[PDB]
């Protein structure tokens, strides 16, 4: 295919003309004077949505140089959601102004080579900087003023994540799911989480989450792998007329002799999945049978010596509902036995009094952390579909804040972290002249979140960014309130994690950007 | 592909042109004095119809914004018909007016969120209000004039539908059908409902109503799941040859072993339909056998051994019609045996006798309800196809908005009660001065129903808006006489559900709509 | 031929676009950091400048409704410069700033009417409250700060123009010439001063000069209309025999007598200047009796008898120099003798003494005061001609803004005078929130100034505007060393009469042209 | 007419544009290799050369914005002619190096007057530098040598204003004037010389020499302005009686007699100055 081919400073505006269009669709939705993208659906409505990593993900131009420039910078919004799944925006913006200031610096003549080894210099330095200045996140207060902050301040969000947390405890595993009424409800339910995904990508169902859904769905269990396909048919074919759809879990599941003709077989009405089962050996016959326990089902094995022939319906397991992942698979709500469930909780604590080994002990605690935390949902209430859509995703944004917050700790929202950080890291030097220009670029460019948030709210950015860089400590402005005051206090928190890895990513991304001489593309 | 971006007042006012054409095309059809809109079919002749969501359904632009801008306000008049089944178009007018005033205040520097968060608290406010103000419906009178209202002041409709809910109950099922003659029959017969779906999409009929209908169709029954399609291809063989169509009622029906062969064996000439049995356990298995009496069928289980291969054409359940909706599934007339039909009814009746558990008690009170209540059955009479199914949409909203005012209540119909309890919110304030004026909105935007109605009419709008606003309690302006007078009294009245959602829904989507800056679609 | 009308905001956005497109090209050139624009010339060089007044002239659009909001924008700019002398650009850039909010406000459908009578009623209260804040311009340090601001920062000029003001005080008459040497002269002669302009554009001598500038003419003083040229055919016949320029001062000229000079004018056979009589009836008739003695003249009346035909090169007055400007003529060095005209100042004195109506008394007093003071006469000295014209026409403006300083006051300049105003204006409420709305307008509109200023030095408008606005006083942002300070500590200042006519005149443009709705012109052809 | 408006760095560089073409063509030529450059004449054959003055004087583009940048680096290039007597292409060179280089910086966004006033800076550094460095140049072989450069190295060139310097002393009056024999030919005569222009351009005999050679012309000396021709129409008549050039110096002339000795000098019936 013929490929046109730019150079030098051509290249490097197409591909700014890309970015600056992706990043500027994007930086529309930052802060809380942010504002809805619509996106365009055929197959559904459109979708007003403020989450920034979809708003990166949907937008593809047809200047081809400028859709690889559009699609490079769409690689930090992406790489932010998965490593964090908040602060995609932020991450967009400081990468848009990474972008701009060393193609400045690159029109000015500077190396680029030197200008990315100094922005990732700057940048390491200040994620030390934010691991030094980042507090502990605790008392359930900071954590609902985190979800507040993350899902739009909404303070009912941040409220509801709270009291998740507080029953599930702070590693607990909570789902988001569609509500039925206009308030949000809480569930504390009885389910299990483990950290396996989907051996196959075709088991991806119509939502574009990457999670597939089942409704009631069937379950069944084994640790030892199956041979034949016609030993599992009959399984599927008392399935096939249950009612339910079909989730197994096995130690690895093939391509060969199921995906392929699960395809060819059915066109999609009732969904079947298949997922690993987490641990080897003993461990993973011990977390078999407690799900099928939790689930009601049995366990398939060698020594047992009951088959998959001989399986029915009522031996095997059922569930409410089960919503699979790549990072983790969690089964929402198994029915099974609530007295058998107690049982198992309690069996598996004299487990634990018995062991001693701290291999043992530890994973013992484990079982009994996942079966007494059990699951959290979420019921998203909204009048409409587009409103439960928008909602949905605030809160899931919310919710992945939160889980970053426990997991390594707060600082200052609205972009003033970045910005303290950035004045602690004004003395810092390169080998060269050209690194110190690409650190001034870095430096300059943590400012962008805070003057992106101050313009979504209509003030004069630059006023109130030498304000805030006149302050020290938590003291920032308040965009809600448009008013200065001190972060922590009216409760303006971001994760340490959410702001660090936004920053690593759009610092990457952008130092090898900022670093093209040519582009090859299509005609 | 290829994505066009537009940002800020480009995108609004693209939205807002999609918008205005939608709502304009639906807003034609509001009032008494509302003309009807010829919608163009392909398959079929068109239709002309006032029913104010069709119009809203088939608006789809060559505009690709203006194009999202209708989708989402489509979604508004989807919603309304939804919750309510009427109402729409007054959900639609609504939306437009919430936009419209929120897009000039969005032009005038607001903030759009504080809009969206005035115009939520406002319509929370104005639906308690509307809470407070309802006045329970009653006497079958206001029935009659909730019916007449609902289906353009037909008063024949209106004394139907009050005679059918006179005879099967204020909470018994009435179905509305395609009519013989020219004049609308009722037909208070013998029928089955239960709150259960279709388990497929693909079960949905050649009409786009969403509910498939079946000409005479043969019943089967079951309450143990069966296991492979060999036991159960017997009775669709002897359904292969017997004339009636089949349905099946069962506990959860599959996909991979029915839907997709099913679909590959036939084209489409007669059809087939299977559907869940409501209940559990023992309740389902009465259910089941209440039905297999009222169809003269018997139920399959395991405990009696009789098995699907053994059973015949004669043993299966037969019925008149039966029309299957996602929400509730009806056998609108079941032949059986009258003689055995009653004596079922008395056994249920001395079960009842016999039983004192609050929940058993409940539940079979519930039996003899359904079977006592029956089906109530209306021909909509007209001498042509397109006339025809107009009558038949009006009639079908008149359905609605009485079911809505016996579940709910009634208020003063012409858009008078929102216009009280936007007077009522004058008052009415919230954090800062862009919520207000958000409310504000809200409050002008409750208006613009009467304004509508008004100029349906002809008349000017403005005085007689403020001529309503004048006067005090449930005083409006009678459309159909173009005059002055007491809206409860002649007899104009609207349903507190369906005012309550159309509201909720139009403040909810426009709240969202009128937040956008950004745009992503196609080219 | 037929004419294409477009009404509704498609004029307005029409008109927008024209205005942002001169506003641009003209607020480009703001401030002393003010970026060159170049002016495409159709011969030659094109002229690169600085100058608000030559971009705004230049400008004109291919689409007729752009063009025409330009031309409307550019008009009351050049409206506000005849007025005052200066502040084109600023002029031009309050007009954008409070043209583009109103039309954005009246987008957001606002009742135009009311948010002009906003707009109108801030601006009064900012010419209240500039008038106010006004600092008197009495002391000559300020004079020649001004001077000097005025003609691009040139002390010299504002020298020339201190040592003038002190050699005809208060409300003397300073004239530029040319002067041979490279030094700077001065002088101080008896002359002549009266509000009066040409009767045709065509008697100008030089265009780019704009005024009528004679060396050595005849001048013939008249009471009578001139209705034929015949009675001005011996006066012809004389002044070319003579050969010098030729002056006429008569009470009215009509189309006959003006057509003819003006086809001689083009003939080029005689250089003829014509000029009303300034005053009317008896104030009149005396003070062309003192321009006689001042020249030596005759003043030729119907009434009296005497006729114009019977011109003698005796009777005419004559000078060294007359210049006329657009609406006044001076007269340098006339040959009358220095005796008569003190025995007239003495005469017209003695009236004074016996005057009692308060208009007559007054016109008498300010008779003896142009009688008596004299006329100044700065010659620019430079080493090019072409320096030498630069020179010449910054002094003429810079000599206008002196003396619209002196008339009425002086204010930090800078920008920060609106900056000001505005800040102690935010309390100012409207009727309804139409008119607050354009209150707002014209107080966010006056900062446009300085952010324009600032944004031309390559600075951040915003954070500067808000640290003036946090200081109080004099204290604004010194663009030609980009440092902060006091004004007056500086000397960076600017004339009440100049912000004032060039702020009013933008709010009378954008109040008048924010209620346009119909836009009516010819088909693009 | 209407007029169109650019602003912006696309103005600048749709004029850098301009510039880069005039300053290409002009560029050619510089030095004594300077490659030949071929203005393409209206009539004729076209005339080849390596004068920058020549070239830079023809060139005006297509594109108004291109073409108008390329006025004004010819306009400042015949500015360093007329006020030097040389170096055209030296200082067309210079002009394209250092606007190349500052609108390249301009669009890095560095302050366009700030970057001007280091430009400035650093070219009174080189003005002051250069006066340092400056050598006399009072002795006649260097100003043999600098007569030949100027004149495309010819030695004959440079000794004649050697020996014309010699005559005439440090601060002498030079004319050139042509002579029947193929040699050249120095002489020295009592003269005049007064720096004054002619009133009007069309007085120039030779456009191409661009001064009023007269013959034999009969001088009239008057210290007062020339405001009619009256005055000088017997004048007229006793030149055209006695059939030579006529020069005038008078204080002014004004714009009648002015216009009336145009006239007479497109009538081909007197030779006035
Ligand atoms: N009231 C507020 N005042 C100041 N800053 C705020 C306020 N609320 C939120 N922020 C800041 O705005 C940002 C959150 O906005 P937003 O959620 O739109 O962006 P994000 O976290 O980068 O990611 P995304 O848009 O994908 O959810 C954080 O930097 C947070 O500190
Ligand atoms: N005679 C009347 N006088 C005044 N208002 C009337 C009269 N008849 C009906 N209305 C009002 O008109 C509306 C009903 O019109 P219409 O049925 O066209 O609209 P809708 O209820 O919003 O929904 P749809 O058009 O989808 O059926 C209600 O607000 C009702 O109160
Ligand atoms: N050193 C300075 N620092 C700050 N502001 C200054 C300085 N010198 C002049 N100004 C301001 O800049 C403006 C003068 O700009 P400029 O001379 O380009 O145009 P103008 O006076 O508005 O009018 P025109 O363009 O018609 O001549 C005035 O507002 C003056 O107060």
């Amino acid at each position: 295919a013929a490929k046109d081919v730019k150079f030098g400073n051509d290249a490097r505006v197409k591909m700014l003309r890309g970015v600056n269009v992706l990043a500027d669709a994007v930086k529309v939705t930052l802060g809380p004077k942010g504002r809805n993208v619509v996106l365009d659906k055929s197959f559904g409505a459109p979708t007003i949505t403020k989450d920034g990593v979809s708003v990166a993900r949907e937008i593809e131009l047809e200047d081809k140089f400028e859709n690889m420039g559009a699609q490079m910078v769409k690689e930090v919004a992406s790489k932010a959601n998965d490593a964090a799944g908040d602060g995609t925006t932020t991450a967009t913006v400081l990468a848009q102004a990474i972008i701009t200031e060393g193609l400045k610096a690159v029109a000015a003549g500077m190396n680029p080579m030197d200008l990315k080894r100094g922005i990732d210099k700057a940048v390491t330095a200040a994620v030390e900087e934010l691991k030094a200045l980042s507090v502990p996140c605790s008392d359930s207060k900071a954590i609902a003023q985190v979800g507040t902050i993350s899902a739009n301040s909404d303070e009912t969000v941040g409220k509801l994540i709270a009291e998740a947390m507080d029953k599930v405890g702070k590693e607990g595993v909570i789902t988001v799911e569609d509500g039925t009424g206009l308030q949000d409800e809480l569930d504390v339910v009885e389910g299990m989480q483990f950290d396996r995904g989907y051996l196959s990508p075709y088991f991806i169902n119509k939502p574009e989450t990457g999670a597939v859904e089942l409704e009631s769905p069937f379950i069944l269990l084994a640790d030892k792998k199956i041979s034949n396909i016609r030993e599992m048919l009959p399984v599927l074919e008392a399935v096939a007329k249950a009612g339910k759809p079909l989730l197994i879990i096995a130690e690895d599941v093939e391509g060969e002799a199921l995906a392929t003709l699960v395809v060819n077989t059915m066109r999609g009405i009732v969904k079947v999945a298949a997922v690993k089962a987490p641990g080897f050996g003993d461990r993973r016959k011990a977390m078999l049978q407690d799900i099928a326990t939790l689930t009601g089902g049995t366990v398939i094995s060698e020594e047992i010596g009951m088959e998959l022939e001989k399986a029915t319906l009522e031996d095997l397991g059922q569930a409410k509902r089960v919503v699979i992942n790549k990072d983790t698979t969690t089964i929402i709500d198994g029915v099974g036995e609530e007295a058998a469930i107690q049982g198992r909780v309690a069996q598996i604590r004299q487990q634990i009094e018995e062991a001693t080994s701290d291999y043992d002990r530890e994973k013992l605690q484990e079982r009994v952390a996942k079966l007494a935390g059990g699951v959290a949902v979420i019921k998203v209430g909204a009048a409409t579909e587009v409103e439960m859509k928008e909602k949905k995703a605030r809160v899931e944004d919310a919710l992945h804040a939160t889980r970053a917050a426990v997991e390594e700790g707060v600082v200052a929202g609205g972009g003033v972290a970045l910005i303290r950080v950035a004045s602690k890291l004004a003395d810092l030097r390169g080998q060269n002249e050209d690194q110190n220009v690409g650190i001034k670029v870095a430096l300059r460019a943590m400012e962008a979140p805070l003057r992106q948030i101050v313009l979504n709210c209509g003030e004069e950015p630059s006023v109130v960014a030498n304000t805030v860089k006149g302050g020290d400590g938590n003291y920032g402005y308040n965009a809600a309130t448009e008013e200065y005051g001190n972060m922590i206090d009216m409760g303006i928190l971001d994760p340490t994690k959410v702001t660090r890895s936004a920053l690593q990513y759009a610092a990457s991304v952008a130092g090898l950007m900022i670093t093209t001489e040519c582009m090859v593309t299509d005609l």
